[PDB]
């Protein structure tokens, strides 16, 4: 089997992407944030504290296939400090025509303020390794782990657009969606992430420096977070850019034409166009814009977030020994 779903940016900044997911029988359609940085599928629901709901909710009691997973609970917090918790049902879940029976659907009893305030995200679908799932006492498998037995090939691909829709495919590689060939690189699963090592970087039309950069491929993070000295090297080429303590990172004049940024995948090179690094104005009508490449020093891990992934066709190869593939597009 295979599945193919359109994913759409939630706003004009590409802050996040949402993908429709059908849950239950008859299907309830929710728009979820596919996150390769976590492993929980959780949704707003009829159980969520009413004052914290502003979103489309899942109602397990209107699904004939929903089953309560007795005595299971979950609690998660994310790197930006947001959190949620609740109980667990199993139910039928379909993405793009690909159906999984018996999927753990984590129902939120409580959600943090950030979740309440974002009307466009009805929940998260985690696509990291199942060791990071937060259900207790027995962890639950991710949608991808449950689908692998049925998939034509144990892969999914991410084709995120720049201020445009893109596609998540399950079970096949669309050879029309990229150019050249795919280069694969080893994944370390020790921390539960799609963790890989980039072979170097270049800024604009300058030299490529071979330097290993360990980081994670994370669809659920907006920006590109890299070591402080790499990031300083990038913004040194932008005459009006400065690190702003009040805004929380590097800012630059919106009128600037930004240099591209290249990262290494083995012997291959992926080029992020300068325009992708212009995240946007710090506020409407401002003359100052926020940068899309920022320092990872405060995070503790380098993150190849949407700014980087949307410049590439990305293959998450879910075989027993996983790998990550990148192609230009
Ligand atoms: C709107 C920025 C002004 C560009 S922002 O950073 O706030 N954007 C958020 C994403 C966003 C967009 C739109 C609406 C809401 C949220 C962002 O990029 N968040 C990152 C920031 C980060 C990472 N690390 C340090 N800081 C993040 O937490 N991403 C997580 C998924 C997000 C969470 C908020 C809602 C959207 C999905 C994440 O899962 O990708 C993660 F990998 F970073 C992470 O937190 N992984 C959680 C690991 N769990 C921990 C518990 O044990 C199990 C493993």
């Amino acid at each position: 089997s295979t599945g193919s779903a359109t994913t759409t940016p939630i706003d004009s900044l590409d802050d996040a992407y949402i993908t429709p997911v059908q849950i239950g029988t008859p299907a309830q359609t929710l728009n979820l944030d596919f996150d390769t940085g976590s492993s929980d599928l959780w949704v707003f629901s009829s159980e969520t504290t009413a004052s914290e709901v502003x979103q489309t909710i899942y109602t397990p009691s209107k699904s004939t296939t929903a089953k309560l997973l007795s005595g299971a609970t979950w609690s998660i917090s994310y790197g930006d400090g947001s959190s949620s918790s609740g109980d667990v049902y199993t139910d039928t879940v379909s993405v793009g025509g690909l159906t999984v029976t018996g999927q753990a659907v984590e129902s939120a009893k409580k959600v943090s303020s950030s979740f309440t305030e974002d009307s466009t995200i009805d929940g998260l679908l985690g696509l990291a390794f199942s060791t990071l799932n937060t259900v207790s006492p027995t962890q639950q498998k991710t949608f991808f782990d449950n689908a692998k037995a049925s998939l034509d090939s144990p892969v999914f691909t991410a084709d995120l657009g720049y201020h445009a829709p893109g596609t998540y495919n399950f079970g096949f590689i669309d050879t029309t969606a990229y150019t050249g060939s795919i280069t694969y690189t080893a994944v370390s699963t020790k921390q539960g992430f799609w963790e890989w090592t980039s072979t170097g970087y270049a800024v604009g039309s300058g030299t490529f420096k071979s330097t290993s950069i360990d980081g994670i491929a994370d669809t659920g993070t907006t920006l590109l977070y890299l070591p402080a000295t790499v990031v300083s090297a990038y913004w040194a080429q932008v005459s009006g850019a400065k690190s702003s303590s009040s805004v929380g990172g590097y800012v630059f004049p919106c009128s600037a034409t930004l240099p591209s940024f290249t990262f290494g995948v083995g012997s291959a090179r992926i080029v992020i166009p300068g325009d992708y690094i212009d995240f946007g104005p710090i506020s409407t009508g401002s003359s100052s814009c926020f940068g899309g490449i920022q320092s990872s020093a405060g995070i503790g891990i380098n993150i190849f977030g949407d700014v980087a992934l949307k410049a590439a066709f990305v293959v998450f190869n879910g075989a027993t020994t996983p790998t990550l593939g990148f192609a230009s597009k």
